């Protein structure tokens, strides 16, 4: 009733009276039933995922919004089974799966006995490796063994497709180890565009030094995996109503992992953002609002990038701010904002983010909460808005890192448990979320969309004055 009114919907202090986490918990309910009906995850490329879009696409529709569907070519990742590493000559060594080695995400299977060969390495404390980078690394390469591979410069893609096109029938790249800190292993991706067609795992950087000094070393790794060239779809819709030419944008991920129901990663940001865009479907709004469910975030941000780069240049210059949010309902939640203008952590976004994000720092002072940043460095479908020099912001609830004594003091909840203990897991799901939380940051979330809907000022004042480790979850380099 009330909140049909233009005048509630259309200001950034009714938009938020009007959105109830409440409301929201009851998408998420929708959401967590869709994951139990398919298997129990809502993942790119599973039934799961096309009835979430099939979801949000009526209740769009209901609204009074047409949708644009998008799909996109999509190579499926799903690993099978742990790996197996031994080796076989000069001695046989049983290597430990998670402890000496793991996949690189998005790689082929295989099953390869062969030959180690070490690949233009630079070892020790301070190196600057580019093992693998070029081309000519593998000249004299013997087609037919596993290629040896340092972390380091280039992504983990580029090594592997160089050792590929050299006739490698395996690849192992193991940690840069230039700090301690860097010589353990950690999740890293070859990427969905992968195209070696062999199988990459990443060991630790102590086994690389000692495997590279092995005389005759053979090796045996299997790799339990499969891949799968198909499509999936980013969802799209926009209102009628605002200036086409200086577009406000939303997005928020709406594929699941394939572990679990992904009802806080993201479902939280999808529900939150599909309530504002029900409301906003009565709202008078000066810039046009743009809402955007993004598929295959947690293969790398796929679907956001495709967005991104297949807009033509005139299309992407109309697009003046990109609001994301992805994880706000964490049961142990922090209330963070992303760090734009990098007073936390150094990297800065293009100009107008710092704008933004002090939009969402003075809406949570006024709501006496509060708030600190958090990084930046391309965790989430923001990522390619990033690269492409827009404005960007968001906010963030935590995930797997652990909370501070001082973030228990701020914030409530448990110090020294992760921020949502239920991260990529079977466990995400309807019980998995913090409803004070979600209130707050989708209250955060429809005033700032909404004042930037009303005047996009702060950001182009910005604008006038100023004249990659990860892709998503993974490192890529
Ligand atoms: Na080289
Ligand atoms: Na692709
Ligand atoms: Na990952
Ligand atoms: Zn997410
Ligand atoms: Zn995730
Ligand atoms: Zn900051
Ligand atoms: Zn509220």
């Amino acid at each position: 009733s009330i909140c049909k009114s233009p005048l509630l919907v259309s200001t950034p202090l009714g938009l938020p009276r009007c959105l109830q986490a409440s409301n929201v918990v009851k998408r998420l309910q929708k959401l967590e039933d869709i994951a139990s009906l398919n298997d129990g995850n809502r993942a790119a490329a599973t039934p799961g995922y096309q009835a979430s879009v099939d979801y949000v696409k009526q209740t769009l529709q209901k609204a009074g919004y047409k949708v644009s569907v998008q799909p996109f070519p999509f190579t499926a990742y799903y690993p099978k089974g742990p790996g197996s590493l031994s080796a076989t000559v000069p001695q046989p060594v049983t290597y430990e799966w998670e402890k000496d080695f793991t996949y690189l995400s998005q790689t082929e299977a295989g099953d390869v006995t062969a030959k180690v060969v070490p690949v233009d390495l630079s070892l020790g404390a301070g190196n600057t490796s580019t093992s693998g980078c070029e081309a000519e690394d593998f000249a004299n390469f013997p087609a037919g063994s596993i290629a040896l591979i340092q972390r380091g410069t280039c992504n983990f893609e580029q090594k592997a497709e160089n050792a590929a096109a050299a006739g490698a029938a395996g690849v192992i790249i193991f940690n840069q180890g230039n700090t301690d800190d860097r010589k353990g292993l950690e999740n890293v991706t070859v990427g969905e565009s992968y195209e070696g067609g062999i199988p990459v795992i990443f060991a630790t950087y102590d086994n690389g030094v000692a495997w590279s000094q092995t005389p005759d070393l053979q090796l045996h790794l299997v790799v339990d995996v499969v891949r799968k060239k198909t499509e999936t779809y980013n969802v799209v819709a926009e209102t009628r109503r605002g200036n086409p030419n200086n577009v406000v944008m939303v997005g928020a991920h709406l594929d699941s992992v394939f572990e679990g129901p992904g009802i806080n990663d993201n479902g939280s940001g999808s529900a939150a953002q599909l309530e504002m865009a029900v409301l906003l479907a009565k709202a008078l709004p000066v810039n046009k609002v743009r809402f955007a469910w993004w598929g295959a975030e947690e293969a790398g941000l796929v679907g956001s990038t495709h967005y991104v780069q297949n807009l033509a240049p005139e299309e992407k210059k109309k697009i003046k701010a990109y609001l994301n949010f992805d994880m706000i309902g964490s049961p142990n939640f922090g209330n963070f904002i992303y760090d734009g203008d990098g007073s936390d952590f150094g990297l800065q976004g293009p100009p107008g983010s710092a704008a933004i994000e002090r939009l969402f720092e003075a809406y949570f002072r006024l709501r006496g909460q509060q708030s600190e940043g958090t990084e930046i460095d391309f965790r989430s479908d923001y990522a390619e808005f990033f690269n492409s020099g827009i404005a960007f912001g968001g906010l963030f609830t935590g995930a797997e890192g652990l909370k501070t004594e001082e973030q228990a003091q701020k914030y409530g909840g448990t110090a020294g448990k992760a921020y949502d203990e239920c991260y990529h897991s079977k466990c995400d799901g309807i019980a998995n979320i913090n409803q004070d939380a979600l209130e707050i940051h989708s209250d955060a979330m429809a005033f700032v969309t909404s004042w930037l809907s009303l005047s996009t000022k702060v950001v182009d004042d910005e604008i006038a004055a100023a004249g990659i480790e990860r892709w998503g979850h993974d490192f890529i380099k």
